[PDB]
């Protein structure tokens, strides 16, 4: 089997991407944030505290003839941005882009933190990291990809995120028309439950490539590119007037600037992030200070190849017995 679904930016900055997902019988379609940095499929639901729902579409398990309470199971998750959610668990039929899994754990939110409530466009998350990170207790549950894997033509999914445009998530096949050149594959460590890999270095603009190992995670659920402070300082030093602002929470730059590109290494290959992809716009409406898309990972404890980096590439998440990551230009 295979599946193919379009993923759409939630706003003009590509702050996140939503993908329609069919849950239950008859289908209830919710727009979920596919997140390769976590491993829970959770949804706003008829059980969510009413004051914490503000425009999201909800899953109502009582209206699904295939929903079954997973008796005794609870879940609770906290994300790197400080957001959180928790609740109970149903199993139900879940389909993405024509690919169907029966008996998928659908984690129904009883509580969500304010940032989820305040984002009316995201109806939940669909985790695509390794199932060892799934938070369901006392019986840990498998991700949608883990459940589908054995049925897929090939045990892979791909992320093809757009810059200020829709893109595609495919399951079970590699669309050879979706990228240019060849795909360069690189080793993955699953020890932390992430799609963790080691970049071979970086360049700023037209500058020379610096060969240096950068361990980080491929995370579609993180907006920006978070790298070591040395790398990030080298980038922003090429932008007149750019500075790190403790009050704003990272590097800002004059909105009048033209940003240089940023290149990252994948083995001997190179992925170029155009300068425009690094512009996240005014810090507040009407400001001439703009927020940077490359930020320091210092204090986060891990480097994160988020959407800013991933949208510059066609990315293969290879879930073979020994997982690997592939990157191609596009």
């Amino acid at each position: 089997s295979t599946g193919s679904a379009t993923t759409t930016p939630i706003d003009s900055l590509d702050d996140a991407y939503i993908t329609p997902v069919q849950i239950g019988t008859p289908a209830q379609t919710l727009n979920l944030d596919f997140d390769t940095g976590s491993s829970d499929l959770w949804v706003f639901s008829s059980e969510t505290t009413a004051s914490e729902v503000d425009g999201q579409t909800i899953y109502t398990p009582s209206k699904s003839t295939t929903a079954k309470l997973l008796s005794g199971a609870t879940w609770s998750i906290s994300y790197g941005d400080g957001s959180s959610s928790s609740g109970d668990v149903y199993t139900d039929t879940v389909s993405v882009g024509g690919l169907t899994v029966t008996g998928q754990a659908v984690e129904s939110a009883k509580k969500v933190s304010s940032s989820f409530t305040e984002d009316s466009t995201i109806d939940g998350l669909l985790g695509l990291a390794f199932s060892t990170l799934n938070t369901v207790s006392p019986t840990q549950q498998k991700t949608f990809f883990d459940n589908a894997k054995a049925s897929l033509d090939s045990p892979v999914f791909t992320a093809d995120l757009g810059y200020h445009a829709p893109g595609t998530y495919n399951f079970g096949f590699i669309d050879t028309t979706a990228y240019t050149g060849s795909i360069t594959y690189t080793a993955v460590s699953t020890k932390q439950g992430f799609w963790e890999w080691t970049s071979t270095g970086y360049a700023v603009g037209s500058g020379t490539f610096k060969s240096t190992s950068i361990d980080g995670i491929a995370d579609t659920g993180t907006t920006l590119l978070y790298l070591p402070a040395t790398v990030v300082s080298a980038y922003w030093a090429q932008v007149s007037g750019a500075k790190s602002s403790s009050s704003v929470g990272g590097y800002v730059f004059p909105c009048s600037a033209t940003l240089p590109s940023f290149t990252f290494g994948v083995g001997s290959a190179r992925i170029v992030i155009p300068g425009d992809y690094i512009d996240f716009g005014p810090i507040s409406t009407g400001s001439s200070s703009c927020f940077g898309g490359i930020q320091s990972s210092a204090g986060i404890g891990i480097n994160i190849f988020g959407d800013v980096a991933l949208k510059a590439a066609f990315v293969v998440f290879n879930g073979a017995t020994t997982p690997t990551l592939g990157f191609a230009s596009k």
